């Protein structure tokens, strides 16, 4: 349960980072 919660939160954090990065690239 602990491992699965950890890897789930990291994947969400990486998805938010990708969302933020894509935003920046679209701003050129
Ligand atoms: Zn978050
Ligand atoms: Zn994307
Ligand atoms: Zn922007």
């Amino acid at each position: 349960r602990k491992f699965s919660e950890k890897i789930a939160l990291q994947k969400q954090r990486q998805a938010e980072e990708t969302a933020a990065f894509e935003e920046v690239m679209m701003d050129i």
